[PDB]
């Protein structure tokens, strides 16, 4: 199972590390993707999980969005987790930089509701633009269910711990 994690919540869990070599390790029922709509994994958590899947991810996320459309900013889709787990929960968190609604970060998060317990990262934070510290904030105010979040930099992990309320 999941080693290594320091407990916020009840239910949510944090540990510094690469969620492409989390899911390698551990190969949870979901391991959660910070998709954009068009679910193309260009960079970040998406770029990243995509390569470790030999760009399999990809190939399915177009076939996806070749039959059904994109997704909402706020929505997700469950797809494959190919060799990282069995099921990718493809999320769309709220990008900023691209001068989307911080508000739907909250319902991104609300996706997560949907499964008993998901490898994660912080949704809409790294190069979608959030203050992480927020987008930890909305996850331990949203997530009911068991969230082990992968926070990649090791600075920003030990300030999302020594800053949290
Ligand atoms: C690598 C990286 C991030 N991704 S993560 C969540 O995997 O550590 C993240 O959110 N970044 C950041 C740091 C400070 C303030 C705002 C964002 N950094 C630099």
């Amino acid at each position: 199972s999941f080693s290594g994690y320091l407990k916020l919540t009840d239910n949510v869990y944090i540990k510094n590390a690469d969620i492409v070599e989390e899911a390698k390790k551990v190969k949870p029922t979901v391991v959660v993707n910070a998709a954009n709509v068009y679910l193309k994994h260009g960079g970040g958590v998406a770029g990243a999980l995509n390569k470790a899947t030999n760009n399999a991810m990809q190939v399915e996320s177009d076939d996806y969005i070749a039959t059904n459309g994109p997704l909402k900013v706020g929505g997700s889709c469950v797809l494959s987790g190919h060799n990282l787990a069995k099921h990718c929960l493809h999320v769309v968190g709220p990008n900023v930089n691209k001068g989307e609604d911080i508000q739907l970060l909250k319902s991104a998060y609300e996706n997560f509701n949907q499964h008993e317990v998901l490898l994660a990262p912080l949704l809409s934070a790294g190069i979608f633009g959030a203050d992480p510290i927020h987008s930890l904030r909305v996850c331990v105010d949203t997530v009911r269910t068991n969230v082990y979040l992968a926070v990649f930099d090791k600075n920003l992990y030990d300030k999302l711990v020594s800053s949290f309320l």
